[PDB]
């Protein structure tokens, strides 16, 4: 085989040296807003509600009598 094409594994490094010594990298679009909050992805939490879904409803049922 030939693991010469695997060299890309090193290229990924791209010399991690993102520092602002002389100029750096500041743009006008860098100081812009960017709100976000993907809570939908955390739907698994709903699984906990399954335990006590109508549990609270049982309280109002007591009023029936």
């Amino acid at each position: 085989p030939r693991n010469t094409r695997e060299v890309f594994a090193q290229v990924k490094q791209m010399y991690k040296t993102p520092t602002l010594k002389y100029f750096g990298g500041f743009n006008f679009s860098q100081i812009l807003p960017s709100p976000l909050k993907p809570t939908k992805r955390s739907f698994i939490e709903d699984l906990l509600f399954n335990k006590v879904t109508l549990a609270d409803a049982g309280f109002m049922k007591q009023y029936g009598e």
